[PDB]
């Protein structure tokens, strides 16, 4: 690798020169002669394995709080090697904890909305036993990260792995989504995306609404147990009807969204240690709602309704017809959230934070990783500035992983 | 090993083999992904190229180590012995044409890429040969309007010291002029090239959409100006659908997309002049051509004659004008009879086109960055497409402005 590589912006010829991809710790998928950045996703650690991954992070801690090479520093490097020695694992203190989440954030590579990394708050829960106790966790991860519409990002962060074989997971993709319910005449009510979910639910004792907008229940799994149902309190769930500012028909469209982006079945690394259940919330960029949610054709499917509504021409594809749907939408998800006063962000203004954020983590950090396929918007892409950002893409630790979904690997008591 | 690629609306799983066969850098390590990064001879080294290249055509037309595959093979090797190069066969310039065309990963028009016209100009001596050449070219492409695939080829590289060039970045385009109260007037991504043209003696008439003249470099020597001929040049007025306000901003675009910057390689020859042609997708006038903010920027303009809500971001007023300029885009060129396709349409034939690929030839090299349409990404079938990107020869290169290499 060499040691200095240059981004270019093509609208503005600034030029940024990152040094940070020489910590690099994993591969990305590209080899020399093939280039993977757009496919999706291209047993624990022995004692030798996690030896040196404790010392990388802890090196790292004790860099950032500049006391590298102190007497606290050798000492923790110490303790963590004898709790390795003798019990194959280890503990974080808090502060790594919370140190490590903030950084596993601030390395996705993926997310747009990394100018707030610094500010997340860590709910610590590597005491809980039950999976009563993640619901009570959970529960109040809701109440303090929704704050009324006044949204603050969060992670709760449940027991580490230990054999593999008792470990905490949320079976949920987010703390809160809408059921989806395939009809015997193969049409879906309620979102597709969430219909094999919703179906291990009904199976484990849910009783469904059958609506278009269920809120799912909980189902979580404690200690490798068999994963429990819990129904949130319908009061924690903050939700915005969507309507729009010129036509009046659009609320008649009886569409809503919840105001909680809560995913939950990612996997938080830290210093070789696994964390399989750790659930975090920022707020909506609302394309995700908008262009993702409701105009995706396998999810809520929207666009034809709001065309014939709207009355354009939906017989050459050459009207545009779906674009010019699609920005109305956008317009009503970003009008409605900002008139119930719920946090969310167009996008606009998040790309044009993450350039700032980008920019500012180069000259400090000494560069920014960034996987451009995910951090432009999936609409008016070249008329957001990080279209004309190049970006470089790599993964450094702490970091989120994908894992594989629970049901897949469940060993049923 | 062998690779797969999903298509997460449809569900849809090709596996990837053709990649295997690649031999070039895509810029990406194990540990960097560069797929956002814009840019990532001698006897000895010329052989094994031509080698290679003289190798797949005898095996796309089923005589793989036939008698005239290995007297072909033979003929290479003593021309390049005795003359340090090579020439191509009519066949083999075809050929490896509508191949460069065909691994051209960022292409999204690709469905089209044996439909292509190849002109052979590597008799060509003079920059008035290559005039003569390109208004040829512009001629058979334009074709009234149904517009025709097409590439014209000069002579190949020699020494690098008797290069062909087109010093315009494409065939025609419309001057930028730097105007004294800082502002742009014309096209900002041709400042540069039109003060060239005006520094050789070209007359420009000061207008927002004046067509430049070639500037033609032939065997090394200086550029010459030369004024494709008027009646040549389609153009298209832009006008709105519904809003009839639209015409009056004064905008038109030409018909011909015509990109003369590129360097053509095949089998280790590099052809430094090769203008090639096909038709514009609507997006690549109405978004970046004209709503760029280093481009046209007229997003305010229109937003203003549309009365829209300018003052938050958040009413989307910008996405809403962009919409607009692409319908009048498509409409315009529909209603003139000029071909276009809109992205909808586009990356629904890409779709089709990979799954031919895969099926025919085991793959199709793509790069996502730049087959996803710069609007609308999501709602067309491209943005839910996993793709692989990986380099295959005859290939299209950048090359450097020869303004920064010529020696006058
Ligand atoms: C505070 C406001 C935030 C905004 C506006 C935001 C925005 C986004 C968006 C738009 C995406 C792309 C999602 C998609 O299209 O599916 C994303 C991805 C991601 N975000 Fe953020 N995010 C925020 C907070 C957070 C927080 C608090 C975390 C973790 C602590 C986080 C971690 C991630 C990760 C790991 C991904 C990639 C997930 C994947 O690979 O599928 N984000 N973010
Ligand atoms: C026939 C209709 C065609 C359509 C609709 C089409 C469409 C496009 C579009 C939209 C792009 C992206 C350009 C940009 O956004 O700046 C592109 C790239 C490209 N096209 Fe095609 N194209 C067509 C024909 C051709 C032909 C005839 C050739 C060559 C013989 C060709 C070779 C290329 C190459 C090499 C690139 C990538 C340029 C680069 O790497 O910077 N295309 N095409
Ligand atoms: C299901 N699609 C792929 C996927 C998988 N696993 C998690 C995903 O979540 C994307 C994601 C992650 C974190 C986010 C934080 C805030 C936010 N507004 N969106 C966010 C979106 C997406
Ligand atoms: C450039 N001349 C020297 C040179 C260098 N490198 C390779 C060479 O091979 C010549 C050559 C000639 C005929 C061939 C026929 C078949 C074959 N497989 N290779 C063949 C190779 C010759
Ligand atoms: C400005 N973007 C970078 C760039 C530089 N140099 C050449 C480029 O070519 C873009 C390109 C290439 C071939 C095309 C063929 C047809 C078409 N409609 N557009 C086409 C657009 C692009
Ligand atoms: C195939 C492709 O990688 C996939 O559809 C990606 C493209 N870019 C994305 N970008 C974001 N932000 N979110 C996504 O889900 C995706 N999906
Ligand atoms: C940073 C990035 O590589 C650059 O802006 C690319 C992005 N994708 C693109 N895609 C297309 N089709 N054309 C372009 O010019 C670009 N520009
Ligand atoms: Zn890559």
């Amino acid at each position: 690798c060499p040691r200095f590589l240059k981004v270019k912006n093509w609208e503005t010829e600034v030029v940024l020169t990152d040094t940070l991809h020489l910590k690099s710790t994993l591969e990305t998928g590209c080899t020399e002669y093939i280039c993977m950045g757009s496919i999706m996703h291209p047993d624990v650690a022995t004692k030798d394995q996690l030896f040196p991954l404790a010392k990388e992070f802890i090196d790292q801690y004790y860099s950032s709080i500049k006391r590298f090479g102190s007497k606290a520093h050798m000492e923790r490097l110490e303790e963590v090697n004898k709790e390795i020695d003798t019990t194959s694992t280890y503990q974080l203190k808090d502060t790594e904890l919370i140190y490590g989440a903030k950084h596993a954030w601030r390395n996705a590579s993926r997310c747009v909305g990394r100018i707030q990394w610094s500010k997340l708050q860590v709910f610590d829960a590597r005491d809980c036993t039950t999976a009563h106790g993640m619901f009570n966790y959970i529960c109040n991860h809701v109440k303090y990260a929704t704050n009324k519409g006044n949204l603050r990002s969060a992670i709760t962060i449940f027991p580490q792995r230990t054999d593999g074989k008792h470990d905490f997971r949320v079976w949920n993709s987010q703390l809160i989504r809408y059921a989806g319910y395939k009809q015997p005449d193969g049409s879906t009510l309620g979102d597709p995306a969430n219909v094999q979910f919703t179906e291990i639910c009904i199976q484990q004792g849910w009783k469904p609404p059958r609506g278009r907008f269920d809120v799912l229940p909980l189902l979580l799994q404690a200690n490798g147990n068999d994963p429990e149902l819990f129904q949130i309190p319908p009061e924690l769930v903050l939700e915005v009807p969507i309507r729009h500012p010129k036509f009046e028909w659009f609320k008649d469209l009886g569409l809503k969204w919840y105001g909680l982006p809560a995913v939950s079945n990612m996997l938080l690394e830290i210093g070789g240690l696994e964390f399989s259940a750790c659930p975090f919330s920022g707020w909506y960029m609302g394309t995700e709602i908008g262009v993702r949610d409701y105009c995706d054709n396998s999810r809520y499917n929207i666009l034809e309704e709001v065309a014939k509504k709207m009355n354009l021409d939906m017989r050459k594809t050459s009207s545009l017809w779906k674009d010019q749907a699609l920005v109305e939408i956008n317009i009503a998800v970003l009008y409605s959230f900002q008139s119930d006063k719920v946090t969310i962000v167009d996008h606009h203004s998040a790309t044009e934070s993450f350039i700032k954020h980008m920019e500012n983590e180069y000259r400090c950090r000494g560069g920014c990783p960034a996987d451009w396929v995910w951090i432009v918007p999936p609409m008016s892409g070249s008329i957001t500035p990080v279209f004309h950002q190049e970006m470089l893409n790599y993964r450094l630790t702490p970091s989120f992983e994908y894992q594989p979904d629970p049901w897949n690997t469940h060993v049923w008591k």
